[PDB]
């Protein structure tokens, strides 16, 4: 396979499905690729930055269509359908939201930040309201997804995020 | 030791700091409480019905001064300083949320329920509401701490960007009494 960190990332997504968050790891990679296993050092210095990479990859994929839209008139709309999105999706992945807990943007994501703040910008949020909305947003939803697993939710998960929302309509 | 469940669970909490909670289990609990182990399989069924107790446990001894509060008038106040206590607590243990996380009230904690809700009641919430706020609350508070454990990152930073979402969430919860 080509030597890209995206390339490698979604691989230890496969993996992660396969073998759960404890069978993720540069050695565990390095070992599901072969020949190719040392390659995985020169792109992820340790396991943290690998799963920075798939919990980006993981969520940019049910959101897509959601950051494809242009001038979103109802940010308020906006948001919650990106709030389900993340726990539809972290829901979907074996282990999902213990991979993405304690995750960053990567440099790549870091750089598409702007785009993502523009619909809260446009209705009146500062940039550093803004982002804080966005990290606020996944945070409470990571909450509710780590939280509700166990060996009524939905109306509880909606309770609080529209007590969010409108708690973030009162700030303008 | 007396043969109790709140013995056994505080002697897994000393684990959990030591070990982290991949050193919490039945067996390795067993093996802490030596040759009292085999009592502890009379008052727990599964790994999940001590990690309920410790959960607790760890928290309602942070929690204690606020449940002792009568005739709490400020409701905004006093969940706000759950929500902050809560939080200090949980990144005071190892691995402090994630042996929360999935935890759910014992019989013993659940009959404390009708007193944890009272000044949620007084506020004006119904009971479904009031219990919703609690497990909103904390649930928002677990999901930023199991986040901030983890070099110069976007944002505010782990203490303003949990109290962003607090105030905006205990307002959000005003706006519907
Ligand atoms: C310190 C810091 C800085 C920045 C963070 C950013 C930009 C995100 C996230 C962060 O965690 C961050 C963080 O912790 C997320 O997790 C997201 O998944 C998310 O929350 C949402 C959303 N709420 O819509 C998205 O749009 C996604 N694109 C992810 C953007
Ligand atoms: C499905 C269900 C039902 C009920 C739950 C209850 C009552 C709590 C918790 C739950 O998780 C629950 C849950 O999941 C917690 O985790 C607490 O720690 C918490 O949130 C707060 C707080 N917000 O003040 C407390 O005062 C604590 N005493 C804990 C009470
Ligand atoms: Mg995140
Ligand atoms: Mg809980």
């Amino acid at each position: 396979v080509r030597l890209s960190p995206e390339t490698f990332a979604r691989a230890a997504l496969k993996l992660l499905n396969k073998s759960g968050l404890e069978g993720v790891s540069l050695r565990k990679l390095g070992d599901e690729l072969g020949v190719q296993g040392p390659a995985l050092y020169a792109h992820f210095k340790n396991k943290q930055e690998l799963l920075d990479l798939m919990a980006e990859i993981m969520l940019d994929e049910a959101l897509a269509p959601l950051d494809a839209m242009t001038e979103v008139a109802d940010w308020h709309w906006w948001l919650a359908e990106r709030a389900r999105t993340i726990r539809r999706t972290l829901l979907s992945y074996r282990d999902g939201a213990l991979l993405h807990a304690g995750s960053r943007p990567t440099a790549d994501g870091a750089e598409a930040i702007p785009a993502l703040l523009r619909p809260l910008r446009e209705a009146g949020f500062s940039d550093k309201e803004a982002l804080t909305v966005i990290i606020t947003i996944g945070r409470y939803t990571l909450g509710c997804v780590i939280d509700e697993q166990r060996p009524g939710a939905d109306d509880t998960f909606e309770f609080g995020l529209q007590a969010l929302l409108a708690g973030l309509r009162a700030r303008l």
